């Protein structure tokens, strides 16, 4: 019999629990490195007079050590102004770490959200959180023994993968057919060319030409970078159906929810957009207000892999596809983690920093078996720093 | 520099894949079990003549044994008719588990879904993947070595019990007066008082005399199982407001949503529900409607950890406080890993299914240092089971 007719309770030996048994955080180091661009890139901000052209970009690292030998490796980064307070932001926080169980992540996560409670839960502040965030799970991933795809739980084991780098309007014309090529040749499974620009006869030019090269079937898509008001928006947009594009890319401002909605539901041609927020509240507007077809949050921007999560999930409810924006390191991941077929953005400029690189073959990006983001740092990563510190004790 | 005027591609030297080295699923065992209840039970169910007094609990049992030696035991329950569906839909899809890398646990519940298309997505089929399901995640997190609560990430080492067990309608007031005491003095947290007989005077004295013997502080919360209609609800909500409870429990029938909706707004005592929904999607309607202040998931009821979490997720996001259904052994875990302060609902009936028991001390019910949910299936259980099947070979 498994009761009675009074109440019995049970009794256990193990009297040890995961309180006193756990992992503990030991050792945390900072760093802020720059990754110098040797040609100046410029995109439709640029052209419009928004910003200067971009020479180079801030990366943010954390590295966590815990008691049981197990370490965790992360980063945030800023294009243009941010990876200072970044850096600074997460150094007078990082102290929080210390005699943490590392396993805890969302419990972590919080305690650093009330240890800056007056700076927000958006913006630069979750973005110094962003690479403790992502190095706990990189650290969860390897005690597991497992890529972090599997620790997550894959659907696939390779993304489509497109470039970026090559198609920048800084970039003459015929460079840019230069770049495809090259990236074809390289296996790349789809390219991006960067429009938006005052001239608009120009972006039609230089998109024909691409989709020329290319022929039909190879996958191309474009990015206005926010620069189209939108009467602009709907003429072009109306114009490229002519295309067949795989989606049109922030076509107006990034908080232009319903003039995205709008854009969305006119063309057939599918609209992205996203990258440019902050948080997964920020997200879930532009979601709730039915934005785009396809939601391009960051992982380092949205507060890291714990806030990129419930993005993916509010996402995947509403039928969206997922086109995650830059470090494919980590979003290569989580791309495979997302129930629809997802896409995944290519530029090479981050490789220097690790020593090792990911395989893109047949147009898609292969996870390979090393566990966590499946990444060391390089001696370079370490030439490129300019800050540094540490809290704690290598154990 | 990390970019030129053209695109750089570099190598990958580490070409080996995750997947051709994830671990595989080799063998897995189901079992149908009953559990003897030898003093029938019965809640305001039977007193309204809707069913027959409970004198048992089936019990389907999954084992799971990967090719790398990992193995994950996990399980899903009835009370009353539907075990011998449940089984019998797990025993003609386990076969589909074979060859899976069994970190990829949704795409393995997309593909046990895909295996019974016919039968739905809710429901008894998906309470046939909750076995599965559970064991996979009980694996992953032995896998990390760590409780599953770990794997998930804690935000408490201990739950806040209360017990329901004690508390039931075929039980005589001085009786229950008797587990009162007897669960009090074994460290209990809360109690939870039968109620929704016919008889509304009856309860109420029930209700007065447990509260009046608790004293004014102590946790007291009362379930009606549905047997209320909207009038007699409201009017014995009201009465009801003065015992403070912790929450009114089903007081309607659990598809009535708004009529749960105007009951949480009209009174000030939480209202909860939801033990009977079966699939994330019955939930979401239900807090989507705002009709309960506390929410009550049953992981082998909604299909297992994976909907559950979304269930949490969603619940979370509305503010809801979270009070698992039944099966502690599993809801633990879940528990811990919620946001909010919630409760755990303690039954000694599954105890000696198990040869570890939870430790219950201070009103609370903690998380020991065991890996995975923390439990090995007992003889006891072996004695009980009735039917069983496998697949494959054990590693
Ligand atoms: O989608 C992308 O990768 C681009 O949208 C870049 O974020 C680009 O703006 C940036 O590299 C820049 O040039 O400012
Ligand atoms: O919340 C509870 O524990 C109850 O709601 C039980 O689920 C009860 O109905 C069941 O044990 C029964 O007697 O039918
Ligand atoms: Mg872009
Ligand atoms: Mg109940």
């Amino acid at each position: 019999s498994a009761n009675s007719d009074a109440v019995t309770y049970a009794k256990a030996a193990n009297t040890r629990t995961a309180a006193e048994t756990g992992d503990r955080i030991e050792w945390v180091k900072l760093s802020l490195a720059f990754l110098p661009l040797a040609t100046p890139v410029s995109d439709a901000k640029v052209l419009t007079g928004r910003q200067k052209p971009l020479t180079e970009v801030a990366i943010i690292i954390a590295e966590i050590r815990s008691r049981d030998g197990f370490e965790g490796v992360g980063f945030s980064y800023s294009k243009r102004a941010g990876g200072q307070g970044i850096y600074a932001h997460a150094k007078e926080i990082a102290d929080n770490l210390l005699g943490e169980d590392p396993n805890d992540i969302d419990k972590i996560y919080t305690k650093l959200l009330w240890a800056g409670a007056s700076v927000g839960r958006s913006g630069m502040a979750v973005q110094a959180i962003s690479p403790i965030d992502i190095a706990l799970w990189d650290m969860k991933a390897k005690r597991a023994g497992l890529p972090l795809a599997k620790l997550l739980g894959a659907h696939r084991d390779s993304v489509q993968c497109y470039n970026t780098s090559g198609g920048f309007l800084h970039t003459p014309l015929d460079q840019v057919l230069k770049n495809v090529v090259i990236s074809r040749e390289n296996g790349i499974g789809g390219i991006k060319l960067a429009v938006g620009q005052p001239n608009c006869a120009e972006d039609i030019r230089r998109l024909t030409a691409v989709r020329e090269a290319l022929g039909d079937e190879f996958p191309l898509m474009v990015d206005a970078n926010q620069q189209w008001d939108r009467e602009t928006a709907i003429r072009m947009g109306r114009k490229m159906e002519q295309f067949n594009l795989i989606w049109i890319e922030e076509p107006l401002d990034a908080y232009d929810i319903e003039g995205h909605a709008q854009l969305a539901a006119a063309l057939d041609t599918p609209i992205a957009t996203g990258e440019m927020l902050t948080s997964f509240r920020e997200h879930e507007q532009l979601i709730l207000g039915n934005a785009s077809d396809f939601v391009q949050p960051d992982a380092p921007r949205v507060g890291g892999i714990s806030p990129f999560l419930k993005i993916m999930d509010l996402a995947a409810k509403h039928g969206r596809k997922l086109a995650p924006h830059f470090a494919m390191e980590v979003h290569l991941h989580l791309s495979a983690a997302y129930p629809l077929e997802p896409w995944l953005e290519h530029f090479e400029w981050l490789n220097p920093l690790f020593n090792e690189q990911l395989e893109l073959r047949d147009g898609r990006m292969w996870i390979s078996d090393r566990h966590g983001l499946g990444f060391t740092l390089s001696e370079q990563a370490r030439r490129w720093t300019q800050l540094t510190c540490e809290f704690g004790k290598r154990p």
